[PDB]
């Protein structure tokens, strides 16, 4: 699909049993996603972004849905406002900037 | 040109005749510049992102090209970790997610 920017990029993505609603930000080194009780293992890590860092958990190798489309990858967890689909994933479903 | 997302979206744009690297962000409502002096009136804003909020000085009716694309837009100038263009000059310049 071709996805225009007049409003915010936002998709349905599924982990598990969530369904959740989430940009797709290419501004984004990382895949951030708002706080969730994920299972296995995880480390501690700051992340910064506009006005300062957050403190997130890392869990890797977690698959993810997006439109439809499989991906597997880091996720960060932590207490973002938005959830955010970064480009360690958005490679994974194909996804580039056109201009 | 089409961008892909191994690495970061970082392309040069010109700005009152000086280039600068900013990273090509569908994320980002706003563009946001690293401090810099601009022209003419602006009115403090404030924004909040991951992390908290900012103050920053916003200019109107900007020209910045980007990656040789012209816009004129909205521009904030304060504390951004890197210098961002955001969907109101991404839309100006054609440019659209694809996968
Ligand atoms: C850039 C501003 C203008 C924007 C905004 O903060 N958008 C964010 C997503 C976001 C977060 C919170 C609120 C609203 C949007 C998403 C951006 O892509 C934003 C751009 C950015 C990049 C680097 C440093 C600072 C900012 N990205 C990010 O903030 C995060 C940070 N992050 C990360 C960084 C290091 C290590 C691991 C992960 C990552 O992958 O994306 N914003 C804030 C004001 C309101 N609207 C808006 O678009």
């Amino acid at each position: 699909p071709q996805i225009t920017l007049w409003k915010r990029p936002l998709v349905t993505i599924r982990i598990g049993g969530q369904l959740k609603e989430a940009l797709l930000d290419t501004g984004a080194d990382d895949t951030v996603l708002e706080e969730m009780n994920l299972p296995g293992k995880w480390k501690p890590k700051m992340i910064g972004g506009i006005g300062g860092f957050i403190k997130v958990r890392q869990y890797d190798q977690i698959p993810i849905e997006i439109c439809g489309h499989k991906a597997i990858g880091t996720v960060l967890v932590g207490p973002t406002p938005v959830n955010i689909i970064g480009r360690n994933l958005l490679t994974q479903i194909g996804c580039t900037l056109n201009f």
